[PDB]
């Protein structure tokens, strides 16, 4: 019931591309991969470009898709996010580390030819020292989490909030409130969606055959709270 949920129907190469600076620590990261909204499944590979990643890779997995959650088709009507394509989203956060700094972020992801293009700028600041962040205190995994979805309707987008647990390795959790708005990029209708959330599963994993810095991932999204 829009153009783009036709976009999505097969298996679609996926390019993400950030540029980032944290306290002054400037890095970008590359990654490739692919996304079957079919399944709500995403396989991708990150490597930094730029040499050491200066924060955790697990703080930066909600910041590299959501067009490829698997939405119900009773729920089809509510996608937002494959309605604004090809033309595209922009997608922004603000993320709080509870006790910490925080990361403010502006995605545009949108279809380069027959590829879904994910490219953003972060920028983090206040962040400490020896926190769990620069401190890399953070253990290389994933929690999941619903994601809470909500029409914006005087913006023709969306608002959207949950909180991410990232596991410390002393046993304890580093809260990251997110705070986040997506907006088409074009001008034709979107769909505008009633409250609902997606659920979402991740697995951080590494290539054995890579020596630089990178993070592998396997996500499931999918849409859910409508009956
Ligand atoms: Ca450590
Ligand atoms: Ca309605």
């Amino acid at each position: 019931m829009s153009k783009g949920e036709e976009l999505f129907t097969g298996v679609v190469p996926i390019l993400v591309e950030l540029d980032g600076d944290v306290n002054g620590h400037k890095f970008s990261v590359s990654g490739e991969g692919e996304g079957d909204a079919t399944y709500g499944k995403l396989t991708l590979k990150f490597i930094c470009t730029t040499g050491k990643l200066p924060v955790p890779w697990p703080t930066l997995v909600t910041t590299f898709l959501q067009c490829f959650a698997r939405y119900p088709d009773h729920m089809k009507q509510h996608d937002f996010f494959k309605s604004a394509m090809p033309e595209g989203y922009v997608q922004e956060r603000t993320i709080f580390f509870k006790d910490d700094g925080n990361y403010k972020t502006r995605a545009e992801v949108k279809f380069e030819g027959d590829t879904l293009v994910n490219r953003i700028e972060l920028k983090g600041i206040d962040f400490k020292e020896d926190g769990n962040i620069l401190g890399h205190k953070l253990e290389y995994n994933y929690n999941s989490h619903n994601v809470y979805i909500m029409a914006d309707k005087q913006k023709n987008g969306i608002k959207v909030n949950f909180k991410i647990r990232h596991n410390i390795e002393d046993g304890s959790v580093q809260l990251a409130d997110h705070y986040q708005q997506n907006t088409p990029i074009g001008d034709g209708p979107v769909l505008l969606p009633d409250n609902h959330y997606l659920s979402t599963q991740s697995a951080l994993s590494k290539d054995p055959n890579e020596k630089r810095d990178h993070m592998v991932l396997l996500e499931f999204v999918t849409a859910a709270g409508i009956t």
